[PDB]
Formats: C-alpha cells, sequence, structure tokens
C-alpha cells in the first residue's frame, strides 16, 4: 500500500489547498490522512466549500492539540501589513513534530510507501521522514512560481541562462515580510531542501509553464523534481445571500472586493474604500472582514462604515462581514472583476472563473503575483502604486480602478483575455489537459515499486 500524509500550515489559505488536494488524488484511491490542530480542523472544514468531506473515501483526519499560544488581534498599523499576530502560532505549529513523528512510523510499519506532502513553513514538523526509509516527503510551494522562482533566480545572481523580460521589472520586496518571518522561511526551506524528494506547486503550465520550466532546470532546483498540480481550487461549482444579490444584476456588472485572511485595514482605509466603491458608480460585492487570528475561535473581531453611507449604497452595494461562497461568487455571470489582495489562492480562483482582477498588494508574495497577473498575463489592472505602497490609497484611485474594470471598453479587452486564460485553466484539469498529465505522473511517481 502507498499512503499519504497532508500536513499543511496552520492558517486558512494553507489548511484549504490540501484539502482540495486531497479532493484531486482521492479519484486515484490512495489513503490520506490529513493532520492539523483541533481548532484548525474545525476550521478548515468549516470554511471548506465544493467537496463534500463527509463523502471523501479514504480520508483520514487527525487532531493533534499543541501547546497554548497567544492568539493576538491583527494590528492594521504594523508598517508591513504582514500578519505578524500569527507568530505565537508559527511557534506553536512546530509542537506537531512530536504526534507526526509518532504518526509517520506508525504508517510506515504497513505501508510499501508513506507519502508526506506537506507545506515548506512546516518542514521541522516531518522532518523525521528523512530517517525512515520507506517514507518520503514533497514539499508544497503555495505561491506563484513566478513568485518563488523569481526569488530564487535573484538569490543566485540573476542568472542570464534564463531568458524573460519580465524578470527585469520585479517589484522590490522591501518591507514585505517581517524579519522574523524572513528567518523562519529560510529556516524551514533550507531543511526542506535537505529531505524533500520533489516539490509541488499549486499552479498550472497554462498559467506559467514557462517558470515551471524554469525552475526545473538543474540550475534552479537541482535534482529536486518540480511538479505543477494546480489549480486546486475546482474548476466548476455546483441560495448564499451574496448569490440571490448577484441574481439580480446584469451580467459581468458586479465588482467583488475580498483581501483573503492575513490582510488589516486601518480605519482610515477603510473610509477610503467605501467612498471609491461608492463614487465608482458600479454594483458590488464587499466582503470586510478583519484577518484572521491564529485561532480564528479566540477573541471578538474588530469598523464603523461613515455616516449615511450603507443608506445612499443600498441598491448599488452589498456589504457582508463574514465567511462567503468566494469561488462560487467568481463563478456567476453577474460578476464582473475582482479587487483582490492577489493572495495566490485568490488569483488562482479568478484565473479560473475567468474574473479579470484589480490588484492591491499588500505583503508577502502578492506584488509578484500581481505582477503576474495584470503584467505578464495581462488580465488585470493595478489600484495601487506599488512605489507608493505606505501611502494611503484613495477613494478616487479606488473608483478609477472599478469603473476601468467594469465599465470601459479597456475593461471589455481584459475581460475577454480573461476570459480565454479561464477556459485554458479550466481545460488543463480536464482529460489531455497539462495539470491532469502532470497529476498521473505525479500519481505513478509516489506508488512505483
Ligand atoms: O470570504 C472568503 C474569503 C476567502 N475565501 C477563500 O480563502 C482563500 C484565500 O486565500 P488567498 O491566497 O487569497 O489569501 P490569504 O487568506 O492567505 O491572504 C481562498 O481559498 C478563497 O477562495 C473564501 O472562501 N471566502
Amino acid at each position: 500500500q502507498i499512503v499519504v500524509v497532508m500536513v499543511p500550515f496552520p492558517a486558512q489559505s494553507h489548511l484549504n489547498q490540501l484539502l482540495h488536494l486531497s479532493r484531486l488524488i482521492s479519484p486515484y484511491n490512495i489513503p490520506i490522512h490529513y493532520v492539523s490542530t483541533p481548532s484548525h480542523v474545525r476550521q478548515a472544514k468549516s470554511r471548506l466549500q465544493n467537496w463534500n468531506i463527509n463523502s471523501a473515501t479514504n480520508f483520514h483526519i487527525h487532531e493533534y492539540p499543541i501547546p497554548s499560544f497567544e492568539a493576538l488581534p491583527p494590528n492594521p498599523n504594523d508598517p508591513t501589513k504582514f500578519p505578524t499576530h500569527l507568530l505565537p502560532l508559527f511557534h506553536a505549529s512546530r509542537h506537531l513534530c512530536e504526534p507526526v513523528t509518532a504518526l509517520l512510523h506508525s504508517l510506515a510499519a504497513t505501508a510499501h510507501r508513506v507519502v508526506v506532502i506537506h507545506d515548506v513553513l512546516i518542514s521541522s514538523v516531518v522532518q523525521e521522514v528523512k530517517n525512515i526509509p520507506n517514507a518520503e516527503a514533497y514539499a508544497l510551494q503555495s505561491v506563484s512560481v513566478f513568485n518563488h522562482f523569481a526569488t530564487i533566480w535573484e538569490m543566485m545572481g540573476k542568472p542570464s541562462s534564463v531568458e524573460d523580460e519580465a524578470l527585469n521589472h520585479l517589484p522590490s520586496q522591501e518591507g514585505c515580510v517581517p524579519m522574523e518571518f524572513i528567518e523562519i522561511l529560510m529556516s524551514q526551506s533550507h531543511l526542506a531542501n535537505q529531505f524533500a524528494t520533489g516539490f509541488i506547486h499549486n499552479t498550472s503550465k497554462a498559467i506559467e509553464g514557462k517558470y515551471v520550466d524554469f525552475l526545473d532546470k538543474e540550475e534552479f532546483s537541482g535534482n529536486i523534481k518540480q511538479w505543477a498540480l494546480g489549480p486546486f481550487n475546482p474548476v466548476s461549482v455546483s441560495r448564499h445571500k451574496c448569490l440571490n444579490f448577484l441574481d439580480k444584476q446584469s451580467p459581468r456588472s458586479v465588482m467583488y472586493v475580498s483581501f483573503g485572511t492575513t490582510i488589516s485595514f486601518t480605519d482610515e482605509q477603510i473610509h477610503e474604500l467605501a467612498l471609491g466603491l461608492e463614487k465608482s458608480e458600479q454594483h458590488f460585492i464587499w466582503v470586510l472582514r478583519e484577518a484572521d487570528r491564529g485561532d480564528i475561535y479566540a477573541g471578538t473581531e474588530r469598523t464603523e462604515l461613515p455616516n449615511g453611507y450603507e443608506d445612499r449604497i443600498k441598491e448599488k452595494g452589498m456589504m457582508v462581514r463574514d465567511w462567503v461562497p468566494q469561488l462560487e461568487i467568481l463563478a456567476h455571470p453577474s460578476t464582473g472583476g475582482f479587487m483582490s489582495h492577489c493572495g495566490w489562492n485568490s488569483c488562482l480562483d479568478s484565473l479560473t472563473m475567468g474574473v479579470p482582477v484589480a490588484a492591491w498588494p499588500m505583503h508577502s508574495d502578492q506584488p509578484r503575483n500581481a505582477m503576474l497577473v495584470v503584467d505578464v498575463l495581462k488580465i488585470g489592472t493595478f489600484v495601487n502604486d506599488w512605489e507608493k505602497r505606505s501611502e494611503l490609497v484613495s477613494s478616487a484611485m479606488i473608483a478609477k480602478a472599478v469603473k476601468k474594470l467594469v465599465a470601459s471598453k479597456e475593461g471589455a479587452e481584459i475581460r475577454k483575455r480573461a476570459v480565454e486564460m479561464g477556459a485554458a485553466v479550466r481545460q488543463s484539469v480536464a482529460d489531455g489537459g497539462v495539470t491532469r498529465m502532470e497529476l498521473d505522473s505525479f500519481i505513478a511517481q509516489i506508488s512505483r515499486i
């Protein structure tokens, strides 16, 4: 027998990624053990969409308690805009090493091979794989390969052996992440480099095959195989209040506005966003929700809308403060654009569904993700100016981006290329598609005898 152990990093997008990778691996009838804390399994199951987990067949969940930690609320005034309030959870999560080490030994006793798919950020938890002869590790790289490869390419001194004009215009990484997270990323990545058999990327070669091909060259990944197995989100969705609202609108007329789970705005920036959406005169859905804590069931979530605002926008705008069915919204005919922080899973969501992006990158991989969507693939527009990222984004800038995407002739041109990208992304997962071929080969790799 072959068995797979999923070990996500305990944060929303990372937990959800490996649930949907499990959805993709499940038709191959390979047993899967999905491992997190009780709180994060609760979170992952509660927010899961477009996968009936209760009918997933060879799928086993393990909930391992970890020591208590500070579930600090987000700090909107963090100059980096990075969710630095998660650092106590980064620390606490390393104590999954003990139960995961026990589980890997237990599974390796009876399986021909134990295949450990883990977030690079949690590599230390699974490092016992290098001590088990019939266990091997595939590290999941969670952001765009463009971002991941461009960073490796810069660390190697920018070799000209790969040609790509976009690499000459990369946005600055400066201040994108706090120094603590630098150290953690380097430490965990170096660990994964020591014992990983391969890396898995949540991307499709239809989106970024050129950069997947560069990264797989021995110059850049030497002997560690790279697999492009995405998008992990479904490529079609089978009534929510947001969807009832969309049902009332004209085709491609609604701007969807949402910033994932790692973004915390100042009250001032929220006010400019409110006024900008009103000044756009477009219909919109605005997901206004504080960033996640390291335990989303701890504490009380923080914002006041401007006086008389929610009355003046009643026909035009829907404002929601909870968890929404993002992919289903993006799949609705009435959705005309997506204002996004350009977290990679939201980029994939939008690309899959053919919805053009109004990009507002904030931290980490988001600026390079955004330059891939807007500048390389040509299916979006920028809300903010990255070289001015410390400045308040004015309501005028926001309204200009929204009207461009939803209302103007140039927006219809961006939308047409977005629609063509969507068709190619959805085809890559069907039979004969490039992602299906990658997944078939990955499955062949991990079940070799
Ligand atoms: O109300 C919401 C907000 C987000 N998402 C999902 O949450 C993830 C957001 O991941 P992303 O990489 O965009 O950002 P992060 O939250 O890590 O900043 C994606 O799976 C979205 O589909 C969702 O289902 N509902």
